[PDB]
């Protein structure tokens, strides 16, 4: 039978679902979802993009959403905030979860998710768009199977400048607690979901930050940014294998530059979002011949051939969710496994937060 | 109320228009059209289709559909040129007409549909996806608006290599009787749509042609390719302005190769659909800073924040089909003029014909 | 016995001559050629010049130069409308000739210096410096050796800008009579020189003009440019294989853009000046890893070993007149065979003054 | 006219010997006066003598360095006789172009720093990567502001020389006579150019490997002494932040030294691949909002002394002309050379300090 969806949020990340949901099978194939409760404040907002965005109704109460019988998915996309709340609500109520990053503000909350995901026997998946791209899963498949021989290094980046313009208000984002992490939650907790999936997992971190832009206008006054705008990270890999991270939400000039290379005995893989449909692929050859390949994203590459049966057309962000989409209903299906759920998850906010440790207090953070 | 949708065909296009169909609201707002009958063969698949689509019935007849009274608006997709028959029916039964490429095979076909269209006083529109990228879209304004000055030369071209492996077998594509012109019909007729957005209309064309393969694989045999692999013509616009333009079906390595730029006295202006998130833009500077900008698609260009608020955050191609999609929608309810109509869409096919006419006998073929 | 080498000019060309007449032995080894005379005006000029360029006088008289019994080989770099007179003197005097393009401003004085070449048993080379870059070189072999299967498209271009701005003076060399062609003469000749190297001889083009900025200022005043902008022209090779063509000396944004793609059965090239030392090259390769590679210029390439061991260090334009030089020093040795001497270098007259007269009378022109 | 003395034959040297021979055609002046080449055995400083135009060859580099026709000597051997060659060329009263590293130890160049200074003679080291017209470029479009405050610093200098696994065992793979890997091939490279943008490091964090333990080596294998690959966290003495690294083993990478400047009004990045172009971003307005190609050409430090149209493409070699012309104005007192053995010695301190930090676990501070 169809899915019975539920939608809370309608900002950037809850349209890109709402998109998402509504094409899964026209890709994919089986049954489309039933879009039936979607939940924003205020009301008369929800009811307005409800009707364009095709939800059955429109409620600003988001319990309503988890809770309605016809639904068995819950798209959770809202402040981070109430992220536990949401999400431990739906859960308790029985239903999978779609859990847009991050799990939550704190290892605390995130820990507790994860034990309420173990103990509810429902599929959750948390959204890291990134890692849904045909480039980054031929990127994957073409490490697993020997293509750039063993990983010997990592150096990954995830530069925007959203936050560069210092007149930019002060908001609650920008504190410990409302906002969490700064540009490691927005950016980092990405780029260690790329780089977690191409190298394995964290052993060490040693890292720095900085927050450029120090105190922000606040209506007639101003407040203190509280978190970082940038950071940088050494990577040690349980494989033994190094990493260079950064992230920064003021680096003028980009707008979505998740940049990663795996450099390996054998050859070299290096990406950029901004150019999500290329991947470069060096391998040893012949002299006369030899260098960078670019490989133009094409229907060879994982997921590309639902969308479209030419190469060259070049596949977009918002597309990314729509794989997202199938193989949570896929894994609900109990066909696939979906990545991260929560306790997948769970590590990469470990990891992230680590950084801001060690950024802290100096020193390097080890994981288990 | 609500458009009602009647699709016809389910490959490359037909799936592209339902994805279209299904998100124009979500993007747009205003109402989702109902997607009432899916038209294919089999019957089998065109019942299974309709469910994945979302359509409320698949049929095996497409005169049913197109005479349905649910339906307000007919996409006809089919990658043939046997679209005469259908476009009339559909104009004929009072409904508005969203037609793949191309309008027929022979021009004087073309210009019957082109007379039933002012005729039934219903909206038309061609399927020419590549004027609907935010770049493209933001290229045009920036000519308009005089960012480059006059326009002092076109340089476009086309190539893929989908028929470039001699190995690949021969089809009634081959044929003039049944597939007409061969890259100019599959590629050119899309070069010419943009190159006439950015630099009026085409008053002269001297084009050149070849066969390169001029036999392929045929049941045990061989059988002759009666079209062009490639083509290439110099133009002569209106307004007086030179051009180059290709296209070619044999070009190795290319996939969606449509590139183009136009030359003005204040600046220049370059695109390559491979790379469909990037517009380059020179206009003289200060000797320390001078040179091309990269200009990333994001919100400042024509149609993106629709699909996403952030820039950078790459636009696809089937998201050009949403973009079409709306425009004919907004054309319907008469608040907008959707291009091209049936009559621009004439102009277009008699270009590519010219073209074509002009590589056969050696001689220059004039427009005006 | 060292080549003795005379230099008239010292602009843009006659300085890379000079450079490149200063380190070829140093490169390609052998012995160093003896800078002995340079031609400039004024004088205090080439007295200047010749200091500090190393050679051992300078005169205002590049008939000095040509005479001197020290030369053995001239580099004439000065303006087009004096290249006859001067290869002709050089050659009538027993000397050697590396001519830069173009031979002269007709085709008819063209073939009076191919005939005087001819008759004189010297050495002579036009200097189309970008056909000897190691990623052009490279092309060139990679396509005999099928690299690209069969060529069935040449698509080539050479933007510059250096005459966009309208307020840039008028100067003769923007007259039929004293400058000659427009773009097919400065920019044209050299994008020909490659793809006649890269596709053979032309049979036939069918091309287009413009003179987009019709006068100038001269004097306080305004005079007319006679000569083409840009030209755009389709092509037919011996072959019979197609090609397109063009130049422009306006076109915004661009400084050295000669680019350049051979499309064929088994694969493609394509080449760009402004990043001379990249080289795309699409073969056939298994669905997972298909694409063009960048072949980045290293020691692989013809020539690049004589400048740099390592990959990678890019070889830069001045460097392609050292290897022209070391062509010709070969060739005067008799141990290779220098192109285009002025019989090669005809031909590319014949083919940039055809498209020219094609652009002017609306029709073909076959060859 | 500046007589020259030129000792080795090898890549520099030949690049030192065709820089001496048209520093003057670019810029002007009096051609330097190519006096003696050393090299061996003694057929090949004789052979190379005569091509590359030196009045003669000799087998015996001391007595070039101490010939009274000499007034610099340009320096390009094994790393291992650095600091015997350059203290002999300076007690002899010559000016020195020293190729990099100073020594294999800091020890050694603390003591070469010393004798420079006493010496009162010119010194350059050849960090040609500092020469380019579009890094100089760079510098003056920071020291006008162009991208505000620096905020952050990344950089990288992979190449693929020892990648192949099966490439022998050498001397240079051990710490004893090869000293850094990575570090020092390519490490001191970026060093240079990243002090020169972002001034000088305070502190240093760094990670190392070997990739590839053991090469082949007369019957078999050998092990590999020193880092393939090393990566830093940087603390500049202005408190901004940096990221770095450098690799001979990184597969595809043939001389990719490249690096960015994030600042609070802009960004300038750079590949030296691709050498003649440098990328700015400023803010601008919308419609046209995003980076500039800026292609190398005459508006860049340098340039039109070697071509008067921009995009034709300066090369590798050339760095190593204006580096010539530093040293020469900087002997006629017209302009001081970068870096000298005072501001090289850092630069071997802060490679030094990164081999430390990797080796410790421990952060580096200077």
């Amino acid at each position: 039978k169809a899915l019975g969806v539920a939608l809370i949020g309608t900002g950037f990340m809850g349209k890109c679902h709402a998109m998402a949901w509504r094409n899964v099978a026209t890709a994919f194939g089986g049954l489309p979802p039933r879009l039936e409760v979607l939940a924003d404040m205020p009301a008369d907002k929800a009811h307005s993009l409800a009707s364009s965005f095709g939800f059955a109704r429109g409620t600003a109460d988001w319990r309503e959403a988890v809770s309605d019988p016809a639904v068995d998915v819950v798209s959770i996309t809202t402040p981070n905030g109430l992220h536990r709340e949401m999400a431990e609500a739906a859960l308790a109520a029985g239903k999978h979860v779609w859990l847009e990053k991050p799990m939550a503000l704190s290892v605390e909350d995130a820990q507790a998710m994860e034990a309420a995901a173990r103990a509810s026997d429902r599929r959750t998946i948390i959204g890291y768009n990134y890692t849904r791209s045909p480039a980054f899963r031929a990127a994957v498949d073409l490490i697993a199977e020997g293509a750039i021989g063993r990983p010997i290094h990592f150096r990954g980046m995830y530069d925007e400048d959203y936050m560069a313009d210092p007149d930019l208000p002060w908001s609650w984002r920008l504190t410990r607690k409302d906002g969490g992490l700064g540009a490691l939650g927005d950016l980092g907790c990405h780029l260690v979901s790329v780089m977690v999936s191409l190298m394995g997992p964290v052993a060490r971190v040693y890292a720095q930050a900085d927050t450029v832009i120090t105190d922000r206008p606040h209506q007639g006054g101003t407040a203190r940014v509280e978190n970082e705008d940038q950071a940088q990270a050494l990577i040690r890999f349980a494989s033994g294998t190094s990493g260079e991270f950064s992230c920064s939400r003021v680096a003028r000039g980009y707008r979505c530059r998740l940049a990663w290379e795996v450099q390996g005995t054998e050859g070299t893989l290096r990406f950029d979002q901004e150019r999500m449909n290329e991947l470069w692929l060096y391998q040893p050859g012949r002299p006369e011949i030899d260098g960078f390949r670019r490989i133009l994203t094409g229907p060879a590459q994982p997921g590309f051939a639902a969308f479209c049966p030419g190469g060259g057309h070049n596949f977009g962000f918002n597309e990314q969710k729509v794989v997202e989409a199938e193989m949570l209903r896929q894994a609900i299906a109990g066909r696939g496994k979906a990545w991260p759920d929560f306790t997948d998850g769970l590590t990469i906010e470990r990891v992230i937060h680590g950084m801001a440790t060690s950024a802290q207090t100096g020193q390097p953070v080890n994981f288990l």
